């Protein structure tokens, strides 16, 4: 009989498409040696052929989708003024107020893309024709309890359109084309809306105007959404724990690096 | 005569390829209105045609170069254990010890890619054939004095090869092909080596083994280098201040967003 500690070790080496059973009559050492051989082989094939990181490749694939749909690619600061958090309405009564990674006295690691996207919408409205379509992909940070669906360091896609054409129908059409392009099953549940894969939230989306817009100098309708890239990878590759998709020293494209 | 404050404002709106002179006999308001029209036009052309961010596009171009040369694309944590800094030999007698952005009690924003690349080399040596070639591109953080060549939030390319073929000649060949591919003039000065554009350091490169390797479980020869992406963009686009190439709310592809 395998110990719990031994089964934990084998599950680190198990990939979703393996057809091995750990309740066999086979000893630990031989199940471990079999899985180690498979995972080394998996890494050798990546190294010999594609050599691309899942998280990097997904960001590039999403970038192409949105650029091709007419959205401007934004790269904005990850380390942001702490004042942005309060100005987002994130006060002490919100869960999120307790999740902020503070840096020095007046800064923090951004937990979301919305402040920077608001600022870009306001500034670009002085220069670009209506409607204004922008998106950003990059690191975001939140303190979280341990859990199979949460990382403290993750990657968010955020997109926003401002001006004409900002209807819930158009928002759902973007989400639907996007996820059908990536090959990810979803349901939209609902002006706020969540994009669900079973019980897992892939995105929260919204339709403006909302009262918060005024604090950011925004006074036009808008639609937008935010997606976690590691949650998309978790669903696409059927990972049991989102740690397999993270920026990590422990996994490469979902393969354990502790071999 | 323009005030100093007015000339500062015009220089925000000036792009390197403009052929306007601010020592003309033209009033500020009309020089400002001319430049504002040009910069709005520049943003409209980006939005209508390419829509890609300089920093994102450069990262994708560098990724293709290194993947095509046989290097594995790594995406590792930006928020790293504080212990990694000391283990890199960064003690109190180094400038860098005073430049760390600490987060909570045991973490920091990485100021370099070397700790994570060392860890990946050690782990992948159990699985991949010799030689092991890896690279990473992503955010790095250092407290800096104000200066036209430094950002507190920047983007570093780091690459490393371990095992056979780790000669200074091979290292210089990688650097030379890389920068000739990007179209960036350089000189290599020198086992340590710096890649210079005039007085600007584009890269520091190195040849192992070195004594530090043992602390990271490394005992094979290696070559590698680290490049700042914003410095590469600064040189390529002839920006006067690296702020024009940064993750920013103030500039988009070097164009002022304050129009
Ligand atoms: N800690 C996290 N790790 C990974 N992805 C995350 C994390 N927090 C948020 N996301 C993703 O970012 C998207 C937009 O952020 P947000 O709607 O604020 O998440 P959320 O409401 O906190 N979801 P949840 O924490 O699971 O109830 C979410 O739909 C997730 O896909
Ligand atoms: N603050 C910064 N802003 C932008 N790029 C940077 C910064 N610090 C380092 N880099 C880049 O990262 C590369 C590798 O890091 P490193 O060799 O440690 O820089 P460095 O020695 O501090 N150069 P410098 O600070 O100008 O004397 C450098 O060659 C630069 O191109
Ligand atoms: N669901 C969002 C993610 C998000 C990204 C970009 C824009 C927006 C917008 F303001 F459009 F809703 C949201 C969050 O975490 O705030
Ligand atoms: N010049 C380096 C940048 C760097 C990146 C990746 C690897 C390495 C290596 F360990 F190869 F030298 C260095 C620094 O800042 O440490
Ligand atoms: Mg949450
Ligand atoms: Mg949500
Ligand atoms: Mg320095
Ligand atoms: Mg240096």
């Amino acid at each position: 009989a395998l110990t719990k500690s031994q089964t934990d070790r084998l599950e680190v080496l198990l990939n979703p498409k393996d057809e091995i059973s750990l309740n066999s009559g086979k000893p630990f050492r031989e199940l471990e040696s079999e899985l180690l051989s498979r995972r080394k082989k998996d890494l050798q094939q990546i190294y010999a052929e594609e050599r691309e990181n899942y998280l990097g490749k997904l960001e590039r694939e999403i970038t192409r989708f949105f650029v091709d749909r007419g959205f401007l690619e934004i790269k904005s600061p990850i380390l942001i003024p702490l004042e942005y958090i309060e100005r987002m309405g994130i006060d002490n009564d919100t869960e999120l107020s307790k999740q902020i990674f503070r840096v020095d006295k007046n800064f923090c690691l951004r937990p979301m893309l919305a402040p920077n996207l608001y600022n870009y919408l306001r500034k670009l409205d002085r220069a670009l024709p209506d409607p204004i379509k922008i998106f950003e992909i990059g690191p975001c940070y939140r303190k979280e309890s341990d859990g199979k669906e949460h990382l403290e360091e993750f990657t968010m896609l955020g997109f926003q359109q401002m001006g004409s054409g900002c209807t819930r129908e158009n928002l759902e059409s973007i989400i639907t084309d996007f996820l059908n392009h990536l090959g990810i099953d979803f349901k939209i549940v609902g002006d706020t809306l969540d994009v669900m894969h079973g019980d897992l939230e892939l995105s929260s989306a919204g339709v403006g105007p909302i009262p918060l817009d005024r604090e950011w100098g925004i006074d036009k309708p808008w639609i937008g959404a935010g997606f976690g890239l590691e949650r998309l990878l978790k669903v696409k590759h059927d990972f049991k724990n989102i740690k397999r998709a993270a920026r990590s020293e422990s996994y490469y494209n979902g393969i354990s690096t502790n071999l």
